[PDB]
RNA sequence: UGGAGAGUUUGAUCCUGGCUCAGGGUGAACGCUGGCGGCGUGCCUAAGACAUGCAAGUCGUGCGGGCCGCGGGGUU
């Protein structure tokens, strides 16, 4: 029913009277392919913790997305920090482009054919809340025509 | 009918920032290897120096001759 997919782990070290101490992070992906996508950061001091927080974390924060025959109904650009996603329809038979992070996004958001491209900086997590707010951010034509009923 | 990024400054982070890699290309060369054919291509350097052969001539339907040869005439 529901897809996941994880996007990066690392290990992060913090600094105590004896050595360093070591807590997991990870980014998951969850989507039906419907237009329904989910961003989700956890962080655990191991690694199976941190993917089911991840998890739970991306399921909380869901994102309807407005496909249009596979692709967007219109290009993006959004600036989340230093990261600068950028995104474009595309005609059916084109696939995505996208870096991983973003590839894994539109595709566990039902996205077939779509052009993108990564700007400024490359940090994975902020690429993908730059990719979740352009997704955020999509409208349609109905809901163009609908805040311009007056 | 058209756009993918990654590694690397830190104990860990975000940013700035350079370096490097994955791609395509060549009148290429070098190493190892090397079976066939078709089509292309082949001094990028000394516009340095060149043996040798060929590469620009052709018209007797413009004209008069030389040399070699033959035939027929004027003459016993
Ligand atoms: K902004
Ligand atoms: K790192
Ligand atoms: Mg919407
Ligand atoms: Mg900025
Ligand atoms: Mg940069
Ligand atoms: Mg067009
Ligand atoms: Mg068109
Ligand atoms: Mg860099
Ligand atoms: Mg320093
Ligand atoms: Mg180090
Ligand atoms: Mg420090
Ligand atoms: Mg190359
Ligand atoms: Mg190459
Ligand atoms: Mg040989
Ligand atoms: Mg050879
Ligand atoms: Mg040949
Ligand atoms: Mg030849
Ligand atoms: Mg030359
Ligand atoms: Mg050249
Ligand atoms: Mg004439
Ligand atoms: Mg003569
Ligand atoms: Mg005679």
């Amino acid at each position: 029913d529901f897809e996941e997919k994880m996007i990066l782990i690392r290990r992060t070290a913090r600094m105590q009277a004896g050595g360093r101490r070591f807590r997991f992070g990870a980014l998951v992906v969850v989507g039906d392919r419907q237009g329904r996508v989910g961003l989700g950061f956890g962080k655990a001091p191991e690694v199976p913790l941190a993917v089911q927080k991840a998890g739970y974390y991306a399921r909380r924060n869901m994102v309807e997305v407005p496909l249009q025959n596979g692709t967007i109904p219109h290009e993006i650009e959004v600036e989340f920090g230093a990261s600068k996603i950028v995104l474009k329809p595309a005609a059916p038979g084109t696939g995505v482009i996208a870096g991983a992070v973003p590839r894994a996004i539109l595709e566990l958001a039902g996205v077939t054919d779509i052009l993108t491209k990564e700007l400024g900086s490359r940090n994975p997590i902020n690429i993908a809340y730059a990719t979740m707010e352009a997704l955020r951010q999509l409208r349609t034509k109905a809901d163009v025509e609908r805040l311009r009923k007056g």
